[PDB]
Order: structure tokens, then C-alpha cells, then sequence
């Protein structure tokens, strides 16, 4: 199953710090969550400041003041076809 937890939505960082985008989900097991928005999927550009943690977090290195806004949280499977998610508000 997803089971959205811990996310608080409005969150905020220092600029040029390192920040991380707080978003827990209770998916199955091998499937995982895509952050979206800000980026447009950054799980597939990995930039040099962007480390997804095992709990499905999003470690932004620096966080620079353009890079705030809102990242969407998308808990995905694959063998079970789910597409859940929710918008997370983040200013720096």
C-alpha cells in the first residue's frame, strides 16, 4: 500500500544550506516516490545538490533562494500500478 505521512506541506530552509524536503509515505516496498515541480522529475537529472534519502526525503545541498516553491510528492508503484501524491510548499 502508500500511506502518506510526516510532510509538513509550507516548510523553510536557509539559503546555501543544506536542506531536505520532508515527505514520508509508507509504499510497499521496491516501488518509491518522485519529486516533481521545481525541476520536472529530479530523480532523472540527479543534479550535484539533489540526494533522495531512504526515507523518501529530498537533501537539496545549498537550497538556493530560486529553488523554493513547491515540490510534489509522487508515492509510486509499479508492480501495483499506484500514482499518489501532494503538493509540498518549500521557501528559502
Amino acid at each position: 500500500y502508500v500511506m502518506f505521512k510526516n510532510a509538513p506541506t509550507p516548510q523553510e530552509f536557509k539559503e546555501g544550506e543544506d536542506a531536505v524536503i520532508v515527505c514520508d509515505v509508507v509504499s510497499s516496498l521496491p516501488p518509491t516516490i518522485i519529486w516533481k515541480h521545481k525541476g520536472r522529475d529530479v530523480i532523472l537529472k540527479k543534479d550535484v545538490r539533489f540526494i533522495v534519502l531512504s526515507n523518501n526525503y529530498l537533501q537539496i545541498r545549498g537550497i538556493k533562494k530560486t529553488d523554493e516553491g513547491t515540490y510534489r510528492c509522487e508515492g509510486r508503484i509499479l508492480a501495483r500500478g499506484e500514482i499518489n501524491f501532494k503538493d509540498i510548499q518549500v521557501i528559502v
